């Protein structure tokens, strides 16, 4: 069976001296050997807090090596990370903690106020035995052991619970996450030693899967914890970024800054845009800059995977969400229940990248699946070439 944590170890074994995480803004530059060691200390720290296989650890913090290593360490422990949107209000963060039954909550400085609020409410999440702040985690990490955990877990074992839209918790496994990373890596043109910019919050499925397939392929992560269009281009150029994760809104802003005028980044190949098709205009603007765009359709339920529109079709098939990625089958379910390859209907997905279930939501989990196919609740059309178009 596969284990996302073991994969980090295997990458540190194959490419120990290869850079894994580079965050200029914070002076952080680490190789895979060092990041795997930090992951082991994170696991040793979690274990000391009482975390055991299956227990949930909530992550409410800014992008950082620690954020990544904490979830990789949990992966080796067989624990379940619960990445939480740091922009939510105390009430919503509390509901997530109680609903998931998180045993330990690790939060960042900016989340101190929101946590103090929760710990001061009339009825706080009673499952939380520990509230670990940033500086507190920094100390535990210094003393922590860096040996490799010896827990036999992986495959179908829960790994992540990602809340989406009250919110439902999407539960992903080592195998669903492994499959999702593999789908990405085998579909887009990513290669050994590429340097990939991650400027989106890690609590999102897309960002999470990106961090993961990056380690799988030996990609160096270039981190911009706090997006800042005023400095993205310099970062892109300086760190020799090859690939960049982004959303249409972000790309729109970036083409505004004055550094875009005479922008010259020969190492940059393409941006990876999530959701909301790219307007034919914005694509041409980046094209007339030698910048390609890869976009697609994905759900938290499909671990950030689904369909992808390769750069070469970006203009020819404008508006399309692309075609099913490697290890993913996408079709349309008629209101009659019949699933067809082409035509219109509700978009359905059959792939190992799919969630195992919604957390403690038997009915929702049951209605989400139809004989092996996941019902997205989205209407769409699939043309003769297999291109998908999402509708209402």
């Amino acid at each position: 069976m596969k284990n996302i944590g073991w994969m980090l170890r295997q990458r540190a074994t194959v490419s120990p001296r290869l850079q894994a995480y580079v965050e200029p803004s914070t002076d952080v530059r680490m190789t895979y050997a060092q990041m795997n060691a930090l992951a082991n200390r994170c696991a040793d720290v979690l274990t000391a807090l009482g975390i055991a296989k299956g227990d949930r650890v909530a992550l409410l913090m800014p992008n950082s090596v620690e954020f990544c290593c904490l979830f990789y360490g949990a992966a080796k422990l067989g624990a379940v990370a619960v990445p939480i949107n740091t922009r939510l209000a105390a009430p919503e963060v509390s509901f997530i903690l109680s609903d998931s039954g998180s045993k330990v909550v690790i939060y960042g400085a900016p989340s101190a106020p929101v946590i103090d609020a929760i710990r001061a409410q009339a009825d706080p999440p009673g499952t939380v035995t520990d509230w670990i702040g940033a500086d507190s985690l920094a100390e535990r990490l210094r003393s922590a052991a860096a040996d490799e955990p010896a827990v036999e877990c992986g495959g179908d074992d829960n790994l992540f619970i990602m809340y989406t839209s009250h919110p439902k918790g999407v539960v992903h496994t080592h195998e669903s996450v492994h499959s999702a990373a593999s789908s990405w890596a085998s579909t887009i043109d990513v290669r050994y030693r590429d340097r990939l910019l991650l400027p989106l919050p890690m609590f999102h499925v897309a960002a999470l899967t990106t961090v993961i397939f990056s380690a799988m392929r030996g990609v160096t992560l270039i981190s911009m914890p706090q997006f800042d269009a005023t400095k993205v281009w310099s970062l892109i150029v300086e760190e020799r970024v090859c690939i960049g994760g982004a959303v249409p809104a972000i790309l729109n802003f970036m083409r505004q800054v004055p550094e875009f005028a005479e922008l010259d980044a020969p190492d940059f190949r393409y941006f990876i845009t999530g959701g909301a098709p790219m307007p034919e205009a914005l694509i041409k603007i980046y094209a007339a800059k030698n910048i390609e765009v890869v976009q697609g359709y994905a759900l938290t339920e499909s671990c950030g995977g689904g369909t992808l529109l390769l750069s070469e079709d970006a203009l020819r098939k404008a508006g399309s969400a692309g075609r099913a990625t490697m290890f993913t089958d996408v079709a349309v379910r008629g209101d009659d229940g019949v699933i067809r390859e082409h035509g219109e209907g509700e978009v359905v997905i059959k792939s190992d990248i799919l969630l195992k279930e919604y957390w403690n939501r038997p009915e929702a989990t049951r209605d989400a699946f139809d004989n092996g196919w996941f019902r997205t609740g989205d209407i769409g059309e699939i043309d003769d070439e297999g291109y998908l178009y999402i509708k209402d």
